[PDB]
């Protein structure tokens, strides 16, 4: 949170920079303008973190609307005021934090709506800088440890020494995963202790098949399925032996929520 | 470039953060790997900015193929060594910058073969923190100072006669001022005030190119620039000789495509 805001100040940097001429003769005066939302059905989120920022911004707000809050209809959806050219600098920031977090949001609130035994969840591809707020819109969304990768498995020989190795150095709580891509890898990852299964990119009948095989030597390792299933597919791999899907279509889909800051006169 | 460096060691730590637990025990290892492309048809960037970021993070490296560069097939385009806790750390933030600017460069070249007349551009709707990236993705892709004023500036100055005034007040002789327009009435104003580019915005082929010409009309030392969420297929409704430059949303907007991997070689 200090760590976000700073982050969100230095994304202001980066569109100033050094300062920004247009607003720059409009210094000495104050202006309100409201924040509008513009796409229809759509859960909000990055509320508390786009308060936290115009205030650090020196901006006064108000919001109308809440964190993981479901959206009927456009409207206005907060509004700010405060020193004009501050207003002006902070606004492409601000619109981008506020774009980003809506659409995952609401993705992954799709997603879970169309699930009845696994839990939606997000992969490790997040866009670089920002996965950070992308992580706080899928818990807003509704979804909700240590990672054995391929290149790991080729230095460490098996899932066995990396399993053994990586123990060494967490507490007793902490799970680790590995990642496979067929049957055999999978129950060598069991046999080697992993705590949770990713299955990468399988069909939804291999799917079927493996966690079946899993879950029969060892029903407590927890299975992820991991790939780009779309909204329309996601059901496939909802059988009672997944306990988790995630989808990189959370993160990585175009942002499509629309939302600007038009100032009142 | 130091500017980049330090974002990209910024990325490194948001992926790391604190400590890469499944890698510690590897760190007194080295190892090399292959990057690897996935994806057919593609014009490669972020190869330069790439090598300074694995120098920077301390691994030795070899590029078989250069930013600007088309490519046909799939394949093997480089090579990268040195300690292992190091490699595996600096793989993810490796592969969102060349995913993400080869994406960029690749629909940017996609554009510019289809336009005679206007050149292509990035918008400033860019992703937050990659922007620098992106922009550089798009001059590899062929695409490619000024200050703009948009709507909000519009309203709190009264007019653009005044915002061009007031802003002409603080800037270099040789640097342009863009008035964002959304129609015929609010762009022969801009053109009266005096700006140097007038960004048409939100507006169908034919209103645009009834606006250009007027602007051209006017005066032909305006540039005219056409923005928006045009798309590839669309992009040539806009290009008229009265358009000097398009921008697209598409260009640093569209999901990221280009599949690239680092494997390690045993």
């Amino acid at each position: 949170m200090e760590k976000i805001l700073d982050l969100l100040m230095s994304f202001v940097k980066e569109d100033e920079g050094k300062l920004d001429l247009a607003s720059f003769p409009l210094r000495n005066t104050t202006a309100g303008a409201h924040l509008l939302l513009k796409t229809e059905n759509v859960v909000a989120s990055g509320i508390e973190v786009s308060r936290m920022f115009l205030e650090k911004m020196g901006l006064l707000s108000k919001f109308n609307v809440e964190d993981g809050e479901y959206l009927e209809g456009t409207g206005v959806i907060g509004e700010i005021e405060g020193n004009t050219y501050k207003l002006l600098v902070a606004e492409r920031t601000l619109l981008n934090v506020l774009s980003v977090m809506f659409s995952v949001a609401t993705t992954t609130r799709r997603f879970a709506e169309k699930l009845k035994h696994a839990k939606i969840a997000a992969t490790r591809k997040i866009l670089p800088g920002l996965g950070v707020l992308q992580k706080i819109a899928v818990v807003h969304g509704g979804g909700d440890c240590v990672m054995i990768k391929d290149n790991h498995l080729k230095m460490y020989g098996s899932a066995e020494r990396a399993v053994q190795e990586v123990r060494k150095i967490i507490p007793f709580t902490t799970k680790i995963e590995v990642e496979v891509e067929n049957l055999e890898d999978a129950l060598r990852a069991v046999e080697a202790g992993a705590d949770i299964v990713m299955l990468d990119n399988l069909s939804p009948e291999e799917v079927k098949d493996i966690s079946r095989r899993i879950k029969d030597i060892n029903p407590n390792v927890i299975v992820e399925v991991s790939g780009g299933i779309t909204e329309e597919n996601v059901s496939l791999y909802d059988f009672e032996t997944v306990d988790v899907i995630s989808s990189s279509r959370l993160t990585l889909q175009e942002v499509f929520v629309d939302l600007s800051l038009e100032i009142q006169r």
